[PDB]
């Protein structure tokens, strides 16, 4: 009650005597026994009661410039009643911070030579600092390194105390966490995206694996069956990415840890061997799957540009999906081309049904096909990103309207020609998704989904507002019998004035022409000049931001079609896998002029 | 003028020294008390600290983040209120109570521009528009007082040259007192209140885009 | 023109806005009920927590 604050206190401060006569009196205190017990009464008054932190933790977030001695008479202290055995793996007992050790601190407060010694007297390695703040639940609520030593340490880049903990024997390399995740995975999510001056993390998974020298460390899934390229590939993570995608190591009993076999090389022109253990569609969850179908990052187009994912799209795409994406246009083409030829050519027989029944059955493939795509798209967060959310929708209520409109045909009601001659003009504006099959349309396509969900309905939530308060304040004052009749007239009339048709006549049947044509002209003036214009320069704006880049999108677009067929491919006739045995060993050759250029160039 | 150096600084608009005030962390004993950001904890980059707020704070009279907001003649506003302890104070300010007290003020407002449309619109050229008609009118007297009140403390007229917020005070006012005339030229004998009151029906939309 | 020099600052300007609307809602609020002071004595002494995760990552890149 006296001591313990003492104590606490003198940890702090650093005043050696003070410790030295606080560690005699409580060793006094602990020769004389109450009979109770030695051990479990000197650690519950040697620690604090409410966290669980030891005098040497206190020590260990107050580093003075002269811990050394501190740190060494706590230990001996600690030897002289055999307590260091069960004192130095002490842990806090709170629910956020459950299970950190000194070690983690030792580690984290940049003390090499320290946490040498705390591993030297015999501390523990296979801690799990498994508290509610190691692991968050996003990232900006906590620090994840894995809850591991040797994953702190690498992570908190310290190679020499990585180099300590990996050449001890009781450190087991691959043991993994709450996450389930290991140190590859903690490696991972500790990386960035961007290539700043200096990246140590990979420089550290580097010495790691080839510390390691075998197979298991990469193969671990985690709790979400994910290997370290997967879930680097699921976070985005270009540089780890690159570095895992091709790695290539020279000398020998280093061999079945590289991916890239280098089979030639004369001098631009080069050969290599790929591996596509992970990196095709043949498994079930896979990496380019998974850095297609994600949506939560920007940098999709710098993780598809690089071997082997980008050679292995263009191969699929010029082996079937070309001519599967033709054959598509083709059909759908005819589609449209029949519904409109019988939507038109109509008797207000012996003809139609040769071709409705086309419409009708094709109808129901893609609604089947469409309400599939839909039913499986399960969470529901992915629609409100840009990406081709939109078109299976567009295409579900074009089958649905078509269907409904034959049923309602069929029966006896003759409302069915408004809802076929929506499905007849919603099948046109279908056709400008087939425009992502080129180039120079796909960047056309894209920036009508662009314009149309930034720029056209924040303008016309705006422009809701003046039509209807002019609307209304226009239909008020017209005196009753004219033009201006109704709240659903004067809104024509205004819609009429702002795209410029209609007419600007002051003679109307009002109480108060001057105020209703000051109020005409306060329109004209607030939407036909301000607003519009406005408008056109923001969409201006967007159409810069949008034209630079949008390749970018329209590769996307195309990988996305890609991934797409290859799934409404069956196993049969899959004959189309890469390569045989050497690991199915993906070959490629290509040129790099321009590094060759400046490599034999010095 | 009474002003605290770190008050000064706000209303001259200094960054630096308003980064280094009100952040000042000394570490050395018996110079303790001069510091303001004691930290408490840190463990790789997550930290946490303790700031003061002696002046940051609108618990006094005139005060740092006061001064900081409402001045007008700097340029570097957004640069000295991105810091903190500024910044989460203003957003600790805000998701307690001001979100809800903004839709509050945003649902009375549309519910008093659309009584003022079905009153001006349904009109016979009773038994119903009083009931309603009430409303507008005491709305109408709160929103004027209340601008009258923001208008008249608005004394030195030298703040109105500058963009920020002068005009829809002006415009709230204009479309109270318009609203107001129109019910009084109406309980008069005088016809001509359907001018001035479709210039308040007209306004009261425009003044929405605020919200 | 204008609009140009406009949409790449005006971020600026909208939070300026919103400061200044909580300003004046806590003008509004009467002195009953303004329970909402922020921390005991230790000088009031308001607690933060945050990540510095960039001045993290150039530090320990070192």
């Amino acid at each position: 009650r006296r001591l313990k604050k003492r104590i606490f206190a003198a940890v702090s401060e650093g005043c050696v005597e003070e410790l030295v006569e606080l560690l005699v009196e409580l060793q006094e205190l602990c020769r004389r026994r109450h009979d109770e017990d030695v051990p479990d009464f000197l650690m519950h008054k040697l620690t604090a009661s409410d966290t669980g932190a030891t005098c040497l933790m206190k020590a260990l977030l107050n580093i003075n410039p002269n811990t050394k001695e501190i740190v060494r008479i706590l230990l001996a202290f600690a030897e002289e009643n055999d307590i260091l055995g069960r004192f130095i793996n002490a842990e806090y007992t709170e629910e956020a911070y459950e299970g950190q050790t000194a070690l983690n601190i030792a580690i984290e407060r940049r003390q090499g030579d320290i946490a040498a010694l705390l591993i030297a007297a015999g501390a523990d390695v296979n801690a799990h600092a498994k508290g509610a703040f190691f692991n968050p639940k996003y990232q900006h609520e906590g620090f994840y390194f894995g809850e591991t030593p040797l994953a702190l340490a690498a992570c908190t880049n310290q190679p020499e105390i990585v180099q300590l903990l990996m050449e001890h024997e009781q450190t087991d390399i691959t043991s993994r966490d709450s996450r389930g995740n290991n140190i590859l995975h903690a490696l991972v999510t500790v990386a960035e995206d961007f290539k700043t001056q200096n990246d140590f993390v990979k420089r550290m998974y580097d010495m790691i694996l080839l510390r390691s020298g075998n197979w298991e460390l990469e193969t671990t899934r985690n709790n979400d069956g994910l290997t370290p390229l997967q879930l680097a590939a699921k976070m985005g993570k270009a540089e780890i990415l690159k570095y895992i995608l091709s790695r290539e190591i020279k000398e020998k009993r280093l061999r079945s840890l590289s991916r890239k076999f280098t089979d030639w090389a004369y001098g631009p022109v080069s050969s290599s061997l790929y591996d596509l253990t992970n990196v095709d569609t043949t498994t079930d969850n896979s990496v380019l799957e998974i850095t297609v179908y994600n949506t939560n990052i920007d940098n999709r187009h710098e993780m598809l540009t690089l071997e082997p994912l980008h050679t292995l799209l263009h191969m699929k795409w010029k082996k079937f999906a070309k001519h599967m994406f033709f054959l598509s246009f083709c059909f759908y083409f005819f589609y449209n081309i029949t519904l409109t030829l019988v939507s038109y050519y109509r008797p207000r027989g012996w003809l139609q049904l040769l071709g409705r029944m086309f419409v009708l059955i094709w109808a129901m493939c893609i609604s089947v096909k469409e309400g599939i795509a839909i039913f499986l798209l399960r969470p529901s967060d992915l629609q409100s990103i840009l990406s081709d959310a939109w078109f299976h929708f567009v295409f579900f209520i074009q089958a649905v309207l078509v269907i409904l409109s034959v049923f309602l045909y069929l029966f006896a009601y003759k409302e069915y020609l408004a809802c076929l001659v929506l499905a007849m003009a919603l099948g046109w504006a279908n056709m400008l998704y087939y425009t992502r099959g080129f180039q120079s349309m796909g960047m056309y396509s894209v920036m009508i989904q662009k314009v149309i969900l930034h720029d056209v309905l924040k303008f016309l939530f705006v422009y809701i507002v003046f039509l209807l308060g002019f609307g209304v304040a226009l239909a008020s004052l017209i005196e009753k019998c004219s033009s201006y009749g109704s709240f659903s007239d004067a809104v024509l009339e205004l819609f009429k004035l702002t795209i410029g048709l209609g007419d600007l006549n002051i003679q109307q049947n009002s109480k108060y022409p001057i105020l209703f044509l000051f109020l005409l002209i306060t329109y004209v003036i607030l939407t036909f000049v301000l607003l519009l214009n406005m408008l056109i320069a923001l969409m201006g704006e967007t159409v810069e931001n949008v034209s630079k880049e949008s390749e970018r999108i329209w590769r996307l677009q195309r990988a996305r079609t890609i991934l797409e067929f290859e799934k409404m491919l069956p196993e049969w006739l899959r004959s189309r896998f890469r390569m045989g045995e050497l690991r199915l060993c993906l070959r490629i050759n290509e040129v790099k002029w321009t590094e060759w250029k400046t490599h034999v160039s010095f």
